[PDB]
């Protein structure tokens, strides 16, 4: 049986790599699996941080750039867990893929301050902080229609009675970052104040605020790639003219090759497509409007090379658990192959599903450990689609162990199975195996072959090779 994340002994998880800007606030939680009550320390921690033993949250300021390398331990009642944790200080942020939450599609025009802090509550309390999931990310309409003859973004304050630092600090003190949403025009898509001409003000706000991401969306704004490019290198520099570690995502649907230009001009992560939907198969870019989850599939598997530590490739939203509620869906087969793949393509992770009211079914796919661990691999490389067959997929992602990830993916609505053998991919070993489906490894054996049988829809996961 697989143990879940509140019970055993335990498991300190991924990301095991964090990067953060110099002389800027750091928050780091530890995500870690097993029975409370816990207790966690460090060694060599470096000078500037702390670690509240009974939080397991690592604070401060790092004033220094470098690697820095960290033993971190955390104990419960039937054993303990100890896991190096290396911090780099200096211009890199998002070493691994984002991952956390987005509040459009549960929220849309109805988001309160009440209603993100029962958010963070929840992910406290269902698993997803300690499996990583970092991130509460405010969208559209937080702000009014108009900018205040002061010059500033004028607050909602019927839904943000306190302001947005005192969402901000609930999150911090609970080891959470706090993402805003503007765009790169007057007016955002929703019709509400954008930040044209206005980047430096905006972004000292947001600062101000303790905002620890802006997504920069391109309603309104010019088709033109030369203006795209400029209007987000403008909110580029002003961010990193701010007092804080600000992760930037690129929102203009893919339509200016971002793969080629947001890294250059300060993004961290690229909208490759247009918006996804909670639907296995739509052409958004024939009818217009929502593109299914083997849609963007088809836009992301090319774009490999373009994705790395520090910039990655955006495919929108996880929309697993949905199950065409909104405010028809997939199947919870098709769910966990839309998780499992967007792991293997090294995306962000972020849920727009409603995380306060999820069931088991849809929690046993967000939270799987083992495929998150390969999405948060240190190396970063997204997976290429190494073979794209009539019927099933082989991705391929290479470890920074040495070892390669490999998915088989079934896109048909029949059961296929998929022989790998010496042959189906150059440069895959086979002398050991780790199979994510039952958590088994095969070690030392004299089969070069591998009978993959796949349910209509099934992703499964396997790891070749012995570690470096």
């Amino acid at each position: 049986v697989v143990l879940k994340v509140f019970e055993g002994k335990p498991r300190i998880n991924s990301p095991h790599i964090i990067g953060n800007y110099p002389s800027t606030p750091f928050i780091f939680y530890i995500p870690t699996s097993g029975q409370r009550p816990m207790q966690w320390s460090a060694e060599k921690l470096p000078e500037g941080l702390e670690l509240d033993s009974k939080t397991g949250i690592i604070s401060g300021v790092m004033t220094s750039k470098g690697d820095y390398t960290v033993t971190l331990k955390a104990e419960n009642a039937l054993g303990v867990s100890v896991k190096q944790l290396v911090i780099r200080i200096g211009d890199e942020l998002l070493l691994t893929p984002p991952m956390g939450w987005n509040s459009w599609n549960t929220f849309g025009q109805h988001l309160t301050e009440e209603l993100v802090l029962q958010t963070a509550d929840a992910m406290i309390t269902n698993g997803m902080r300690d499996l990583g999931y970092s991130y509460i990310n405010i969208d559209d309409f937080w702000q009014l229609p108009e900018r205040g003859a002061d010059g500033h973004l004028q607050i909602d304050k019927t839904k943000f009675p306190r302001g947005i630092k005192y969402v901000a600090d609930y999150l911090h003190e609970r080891g959470f970052k706090l993402g805003i949403y503007s765009d790169a025009a007057e007016k955002t898509c929703g019709g509400v104040c954008g930040s044209y001409g206005y980047e430096e003000t905006d972004a000292k706000d947001f600062a101000s605020w303790g905002v620890d991401l802006l997504k920069y969306d391109y309603c309104n704004a010019p088709v033109d790639r030369v203006e795209a490019m400029e209007r987000y290198a403008k909110m580029g520099r002003a961010l990193r003219a701010t007092n804080r570690s600000i992760v930037y995502s690129v929102c203009e649907w893919g339509q200016r090759e971002p793969w080629k230009w947001a890294k250059q001009v300060g993004g961290h992560l690229w909208r490759v497509s247009g918006d996804i939907g909670d639907i296995w198969y739509r052409d958004g870019n024939r009818v217009g409007g929502l593109h299914g989850i083997l849609n963007i599939l088809e836009i992301n598997a090319p774009l490999s090379e373009y994705a790395g530590p520090s910039g990655w490739n955006d495919p929108d939203m996880l929309v697993v658990g949905i199950d065409g509620k909104s405010m028809e869906g997939c199947t919870q087969e098709q769910y966990k192959s839309h998780f499992s793949l967007w792991c293997m393509m090294a995306s962000p992770l972020l849920s727009g599903n409603d995380v306060r009211n999820m069931n088991d079914s849809t929690l046993k796919i967000l939270l799987d450990p083992d495929l998150i661990a390969i999405n948060q691999d240190v190396l970063g490389r997204q997976a290429e689609r190494s073979i794209r067959s009539d019927h099933y997929d082989i991705w391929v992602k290479p470890l920074a162990d040495g070892r390669k990830a490999v998915a088989c993916f079934n896109r048909a609505s029949s059961p296929q199975t998929v022989i790998l053998n010496e042959n189906t991919i150059a440069d895959l070993s086979f002398e050991q195996i780790y199979c994510l489906d039952n958590h088994l490894t095969k070690s030392g054996s004299d089969s070069k072959e591998l009978i993959v049988k796949l349910a209509p829809y099934q992703c499964k996961v396997y790891i070749f090779g012995k570690t470096d």
